[PDB]
């Protein structure tokens, strides 16, 4: 029973829409309380290997609502920081995108791990016009994701940028035409909830060990993982396939 | 009224102009001075939103004077600090835009890298040649270019001395638009304009979280966006921004 | 010294490491590491080499960590070995080194050719980190080197899925310096590791330490550190002829 999403099981690949269309999927409080539980949830299910976040064929999200008051008020209620149940998700995540992704549904559309977008996708940060700054970490991952310059400008005039520019500068996994996202989406999850959860797991912890500390300090962490890979069913398998030329048999 | 610089205000907007067209307006102590002290007083003026840094259409600043640069010991160096100053236009808390055609070149690369948006012509030539003459970058660029295009392609500027033109530079992080060289200034108006007629408090609240991107860990990054973007509903231009938009009108900050 | 599974030449102020395990398409494996390692060292102990070019063939850079060697280890030969810590010494190299990628660069191969300073490709290059799916993930700093080359969301993508990225791709992204046709691949890298062993030896090495810097630090700490090494650079004697010659409207004869 969820108001606002819709939650669906396809195998290994659990799939998340936001689906409060009216409102070009804006994201609120319930929302966040929403897809923030069914995420968790699909992360503490052993029979789920990635999970799809998807909205509408116009829009992922719109951005934040509007309607939705001193600073004590949030301070103590820690507006936004339930999204953060979003980044502690174990198992791989997929942000497909159609349209709007603008201000948190950009914000949303980061968080996720792969981004596969629409031709159609249009992201952007235009919150600064209401006088209002991201909340969601988009000053945080736009910068390190298409860098200093761009991220800049998205924040300060709040131009859009395109599914083509949010590809060539770091944005994006891939861009697909709109017709094919959630058949692409549903294919690219398909192959990682097919992969040893054990080791998708441990490759993306590795991944986001490239923001929270200096290279030499990552390049240990990985070294020491790839290590630990060892001790799992599933390496030797893994390893033990190709060597025989067959395809892998994991049990995860 | 300085000796190497221009400097212009239109409305909430400034424009810092270098003026030493002779010398492909080359940096120097004298230039890095003015720069800096108009730069700090229109960051110190309250009817200025957003400030321009430009030269001319031939450079925006080719290399540096290098007979200043010749007869220095390292305890010279030490001493002055030499190139230190230039840190007061990274510490300026309104916006600051490069808009860079022809030539920027060393010292000049790095100028433009400083700013927050960076706006190009499309006869802009990137590039780091301090190698050739025995030295590395000193105002910041081996940082600057690699956090923005990668090892890979800052590791070849700055071995080989090669330039890289506008287009690359828009593809590879550097720079955040290309435009045509005739449009240059004026479509750096455009943009300074309107960062100029935001909430000056709202744009110097993000042009401060996008800086911590580069100074600790995401997470770290996470925190200090989210208290910050709370003590933003605190402020009176908000509310207005708000109204703004429910009727359909342009707000008044 | 003499190795089985590499070519070393040189020739004037650049060496160059051609990786030589044709049957196994250059796959990594500890010997490989060693020798690598051993001879690049070496090459940056010897004062008339300016520049190291590391390459394969054209067929394949290195198609992986070599998978056999892997397969009948435990976890005990692993961490007692701390396997492919060593690889570690090619990082610590002082001068500049080249990647010349031809073909086939994926897990190891690709690790190795983002551990150089310079990457050229060949227009075939072909680049990923399909570790995933062997059961394991990359060990040789794929995870944090592509990331912060080429960003989470296709990161994300080449790790977790194991699809390859071709050359166009990888240029536009962060992760070459240059594409060439593969024909040029060996005259280009030669070009430029001529270019950088010609520049003042001091200068290259610092410049290359100043740029290793930007990941190892927030901005703040990296501009002064930059600073203090331009500063150390006025007491060398190439900063002096460098900066004499072209005062003098004529070519730098470094000492
Ligand atoms: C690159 C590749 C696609 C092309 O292969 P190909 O053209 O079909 O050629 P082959 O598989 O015959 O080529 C190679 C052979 O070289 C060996 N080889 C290739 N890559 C190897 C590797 N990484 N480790 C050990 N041996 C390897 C093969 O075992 C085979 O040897 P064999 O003849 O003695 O059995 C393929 O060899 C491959 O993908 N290998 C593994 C890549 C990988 O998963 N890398 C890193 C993740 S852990």
């Amino acid at each position: 029973t969820y108001e606002t999403i819709l939650v669906e099981r396809d195998q290994r690949v659990g799939i998340i829409t936001l689906n409060r269309p009216q409102a070009l999927n804006a994201l609120n409080s319930q929302v966040m309380n929403e897809v923030t539980s069914a995420a968790t949830e699909l992360d503490d299910d052993p029979d789920i290997g990635a999970i799809i976040i998807t909205g509408s064929a116009k829009a992922f999200a719109a951005g934040a609502d509007i309607k939705e008051l001193t600073f004590a008020d949030a301070f103590t209620a820690d507006f936004f920081a339930t999204w953060g149940k979003l980044a502690a998700v174990r198992t791989p995540t997929i942000a497909a995108v159609a349209g709007y992704a603008l201000g948190g549904g950009c914000e949303l559309a980061m968080m996720c791990d792969v981004l596969i977008a629409a031709d159609t996708a249009k992201f952007g940060q235009p919150e600064i016009k209401l006088g209002v700054l991201p909340g969601m970490g988009g000053s945080q991952r736009l910068t390190r994701a298409i860098g200093k310059a761009k991220a800049m400008d998205l924040i300060l005039t709040g131009r859009t940028m395109d599914a083509a520019e949010a590809e060539r500068s770091g944005l994006v996994s891939r861009v697909v035409p709109a017709d094919d996202l959630l058949t692409e989406a549903r294919a690219t999850a398909t192959t990682i909830s097919q992969m040893s959860a054990s080791a998708a797991r441990m490759a993306k912890e590795a991944v986001n060990r490239a923001f929270e500390s200096s290279l030499s300090e990552g390049l240990l962490y990985e070294r020491r993982l790839f290590h630990s890979a060892f001790a799992t069913e599933d390496q030797s398998e893994g390893m033990a396939a190709f060597i025989e030329k067959r395809a892998p048999q994991f049990t995860h």
